[PDB]
């Protein structure tokens, strides 16, 4: 199945011009946790953003752009980068936007990362009705020593 | 010397216990830089944001509490953070709040990084006086894809 795994501010803000003012060392964790040794699935700007391939996970990029580092797999095609996934129980969608917008309609699954952060947006996850899915886990946490925001981790399933 | 390094938020608020609201890798390479090789006195809030002792430095841990590891040094008083650096050309005092206070006065130089972050906070930097600092660095940069913020780099001599 594929999966889309996203972490969320208020008005399901995704994305900024610059870097997303948290510290979030929990949701680094646990989004490492549910993607670790599956195929992951990225636009060419967040690779850009991450800088680096995740390490013990298959890193697809898809733009159509001719790509620049050798380390990972290069797609152009929704279609394309599941064909390079191959033989996985569970495809991993990272983002951003567009690539969000592309997958969600294919997705069974969400990975959710709620985030009590009022910032002003640059690009947001799409909407998706809460009766086509399930809420299977919540789990709240509030602001810590080491995260800067208080936050709600949760799993939804296509009903 | 005794030198202090922080990075201050608008308003001369610094952190007083959970993590601040932005985002800043820029500032970690240069507290790195500029820590390293170094003894390093901190407070015990700062010793949980952290969470393991800084590679590469002598951390020593001023607090009225019993030492929680064993791979730092734990101090009772400002004397004694002193005679457990030994003689180093320079002792790095990062934080917080509290550690700074009992520290300034018998500071010569201070590393600030001022970030454009509006953060609510009880504590605040020491108020340094102008005439009896002197800046000798100043660097601005804008925030990007890996930092969330705008932020600029400061030293002073105490004259
Ligand atoms: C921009 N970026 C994209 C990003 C970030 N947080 C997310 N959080 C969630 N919930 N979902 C996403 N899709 C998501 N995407 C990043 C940045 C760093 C790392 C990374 O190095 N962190 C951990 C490891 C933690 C660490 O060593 O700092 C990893 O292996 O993924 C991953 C993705
Ligand atoms: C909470 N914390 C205290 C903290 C953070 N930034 C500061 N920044 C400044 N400018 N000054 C301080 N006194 C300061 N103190 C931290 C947290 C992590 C690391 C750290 O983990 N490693 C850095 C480098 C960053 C890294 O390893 O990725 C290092 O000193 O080695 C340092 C300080
Ligand atoms: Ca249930
Ligand atoms: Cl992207
Ligand atoms: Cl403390």
């Amino acid at each position: 199945m594929i999966s889309l795994i996203a972490a969320l501010a208020v008005d399901r803000v995704i994305g900024m011009e610059n870097a997303m003012p948290w510290n979030l060392p929990a949701d680094l964790a646990w989004f490492k946790r549910n993607t670790l040794n599956k195929p992951v699935i990225m636009g060419r700007h967040t690779w850009e953003s991450i800088g680096r391939p995740l390490p013990g996970r298959k890193n697809i990029i898809l733009s159509s752009q001719p790509g620049t580092d050798d380390r990972v797999t290069w797609v152009k095609s929704v279609d394309e980068a599941i064909a390079a996934c191959g033989d996985v129980p569970e495809i991993m969608v990272i983002g951003g936007g567009r690539v969000y917008e592309q997958f969600l309609p294919k997705a069974q699954k969400l990975y959710l990362t709620h985030i009590d952060a009022e910032v002003e947006g640059d690009t947001h996850f799409p909407d998706y009705e809460p009766d086509d899915w399930e809420s299977v886990f919540s789990e709240f946490h509030d602001a810590d020593a080491q995260n800067s925001h208080s936050y709600c981790f949760e799993i939804l399933e296509r009903r």
